């Protein structure tokens, strides 16, 4: 039931910015659906965010 | 061919410390096999590391 | 007018946990008063947070 | 004796990329001279690095 798949382009909706491709997944009690996103601006740098923080873009 | 699975207890081998359970996975060109690890000391806090940075513990 | 000083013991108030000593400072438009905190559980690992996310403890 | 000052434009020398302005400082035993850098590509997002990881650019 994953919202995003590998390679989707996503951005953070608000606050500190982040944008790039989905490169992984994680799950905790605090964040039952989380994603790893590699920056499209800073190759190799990856952030993890809850699904609710992210939106898919073209 | 994953080295670790969900729930394995791992620690960072050197440098800044980190220890807890595997909670996810990611893959980039820089890090073709990476893991998300939730701290066992700081619930909810998650770091991502390359496989080579981590070792499984009891 | 800094809320915390070097060496203060602080914790994150909510969400993902973090606890340890103040080891630095930063300032952005999003976070005009921010602090670096070295984990007391994971030596060497440092997170940065806005002041509003942190509280001083004994 | 700080290598960089607030507002210097810096980049990470190798590995995962990062580039933007110095916005803060930190010091630990592992990293006796560290800096906070706000991405110029992703406003509001800040990483911390040891001085040896960074170089000043125009
Ligand atoms: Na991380
Ligand atoms: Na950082």
């Amino acid at each position: 039931n994953a919202t995003f798949g590998m390679g989707d382009r996503v951005r953070k909706k608000s606050g500190a910015a982040w944008q790039g491709q989905i490169v992984g997944w994680y799950c905790t009690n605090l964040t039952p659906e989380g994603y790893a996103v590699e920056s499209e601006a800073h190759p190799g740098s990856v952030h993890i965010y809850p699904v609710a923080a992210l939106e898919r873009i073209n």
